């Protein structure tokens, strides 16, 4: 005797959201804690004080 | 009581030169000795006098 939800099947569309997928990515700790030195080739030499 | 070269370490950088990194390439001898025939297909027939 009445129109229910599930008697209109498809005229009603399911929605989507990314609010639980959203940006909270864990970067490296050592990349934030310490200086990032740009390297141009596989090996870099660093002089350090010794005496 | 003094600074030797080995006491300065990698504050001394080593150098690079490409003055020795070149050679002329040598072509095929048969491609300069003989006629280069431009081929459009895998096989070319050439009839020759035989008797």
């Amino acid at each position: 005797a009445d129109i229910s939800r599930a008697e209109v099947a498809t005229l009603i569309e399911e929605g989507y959201s990314h609010s639980l997928l959203a940006a909270a990515k864990q970067g490296s700790t050592v990349l934030s804690a310490f200086q990032n030195v740009n390297m141009g080739t596989k090996t870099t030499h660093l002089p350090v004080l010794a005496t």
